[PDB]
């Protein structure tokens, strides 16, 4: 079991670790059929998304992605700095897969 | 995949990108009847609904449904400024489809 | 569809709207058996509840009881102005269909 | 319809009204195997659980249980003062029915 | 039943309460595939998972698991002092089984 964020990343193909020490700068979410997403925005410009569940996820994964989604609503609200993402290069914008907060 | 609420908005038929960039005047809830829905109202006059789901809604639009009124409930209370909406024109009030926050 | 409390609320027999414009004074939820309920009060005595579901109720307006539970307590903890709520006034406390909180 | 939580303690055997008018001192929660419990205790030595479900336990009762245990947290959180608890006296610590807060 | 931390954690072998008296450093989240999990650390370096579920984890078990994680991002996210931790010691990290926080 990893024991933080850059372990973890790196236990998985086509994903990097972001550093951004920063607060969220926008956060979008949409209901729209197809496109059950949600998107945050960092003020150097770097845009990720949280990825619509899949075609009948476990209870695990989807739990999961309903969490993350929890989680960077009410950072952005509460302007909680993040301090490393953990993202899947081969979607766009890139896919969360994990979040480090500290400071 | 749209990388920002108005792309995201413009790939549906019947849409309205809407500005804001102000907080929620006033956030009302039902849970009367085949009312159970949500209204929020904006100091300009816009008034918006998040449509009930009715009897063959899949999960996925159920939860996206429900998270986006928990949305607009943390919104209102912290003041959060709304940037922008995507509503669906055919109904009215306009129903949310989709929301941006920032600043 | 009604774009405000008002309206939602003169659709349904026996309700009436209250203008509190005002915090909540008292919260009280129950977890006791048949007597799953909220009730709260206003400093100027009116007393409110959020009826039991009964056994026949549907899954849409259970969520719908669960959310305003949710609304009043969070309301109450921090404070937050009830503009009007609509109550059904064949019950004892009036029991809360819908609810509107502006500044 | 009780309109209070010392009328609604009264519906029911085997219960008493704890009068504390303070903020929860400390918050305890497992979710250890058999002991998916939550304990609050107040400054004055008071302690009191949110009891691990029965097996035939009903969905509603259930919902009721969570909840209590969501508000506990958030009240121990915001330092809410606790007015009322109706408990149920045939358990060790008391077990927690209803609460009431008011300042 | 236990009354605290200390003794309902003296009921499983491979326990041991830490006594932190201290706020979380660093919170870390990940929805990625067999890692659905969360950790805790703390300025003194102790290091805390929340442990990913089993795949045939029972209702209340689940549950708990999920008001955790919960749990621990709001301690999180409001500088809440965290007492004791029951965790655990069969497991890297160490695995959360109950926390307690008091002031
Ligand atoms: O678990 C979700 C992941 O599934 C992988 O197969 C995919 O490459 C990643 O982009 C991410 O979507
Ligand atoms: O949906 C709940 C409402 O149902 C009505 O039929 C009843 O008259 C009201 O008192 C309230 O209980
Ligand atoms: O509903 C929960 C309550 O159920 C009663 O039967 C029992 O006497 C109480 O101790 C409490 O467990
Ligand atoms: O119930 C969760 C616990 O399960 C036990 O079997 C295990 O030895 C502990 O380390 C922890 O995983």
């Amino acid at each position: 079991t990893p024991q933080n964020i850059t372990d973890l990343c790196a236990e998985y193909h086509n994903t990097q670790i972001h550093t951004l020490n920063d607060k969220i700068f926008s956060y979008t979410e949409s209901l729209a059929g197809k496109r059950e997403m949600a998107i945050i925005t960092f003020k150097n410009g770097a845009t990720f998304q949280v990825e619509v569940p899949g075609s009948q996820a476990i209870d695990s994964q989807k739990k999961a992605i309903e969490r993350m989604k929890d989680t960077l609503r009410i950072a952005y609200l509460t302007e909680a700095k993040v301090e490393k993402l953990c993202v899947w290069n081969n979607k766009t914008p890139h896919a969360i897969a994990a979040i480090s907060m500290a400071n």
